[PDB]
């Protein structure tokens, strides 16, 4: 009865745009119902067949901008892989669009929060929306992240 199963920490970000950690085989009939165009997948490891077969049959995009993972206190987010993906996020072509790595709170978390900050959202309700996610494991890196990035490029998108 209760049968779908949305993916790790699954949300609704904006009209056409979602957010998750890495979906496995029992999220599929759930992200079916989204009608997705686009993944923007944001880890370096290869997308795995299961999930390659998803894409096929359901003729899904495939965007990968590998950020490689790091701990605190190294934590470096690398500004041209966020950018990237907020190129391929802005163009409403792509979307539906599924934003995903592993556990939907770091990178994911960047990059929300980034659009978050082009939508003129102040960094308080930036921060608050990463840390919801993020919970026990947010990041001051993260946070530091988005309060520096420079929105000048996309001011006019």
């Amino acid at each position: 009865e209760l049968h779908l199963i949305p993916p790790l920490n699954f949300s609704m970000v904006d009209n056409g745009i979602f957010r998750s950690g890495f979906p496995d085989s029992a999220n599929f009939s759930f992200l079916q119902t989204l009608g997705l165009r686009s993944i923007i997948y944001l880890c370096p490891e290869p997308y795995p067949e299961s999930n390659l077969q998803f894409l096929k049959s359901n003729g899904i995009r495939l965007f990968q901008f590998g950020i490689e993972g790091n701990k605190e206190p190294f934590v470096n987010i690398p500004d041209h892989k966020i950018r990237m993906a907020l190129k391929v996020l802005l163009d409403e072509k792509n979307h539906p669009v599924l934003i995903h790595c592993k556990r939907g709170k770091h990178r994911t978390g960047c990059l929300v929060g980034c659009l978050r900050k082009l939508q003129k959202w102040c960094l308080t309700s930036i921060f608050d929306e990463y840390q919801r996610f993020a919970a026990a494991k947010a990041r001051v890196s993260d946070q530091r992240f988005m309060e520096i990035f420079d929105v000048s490029s996309f001011s006019h998108i």
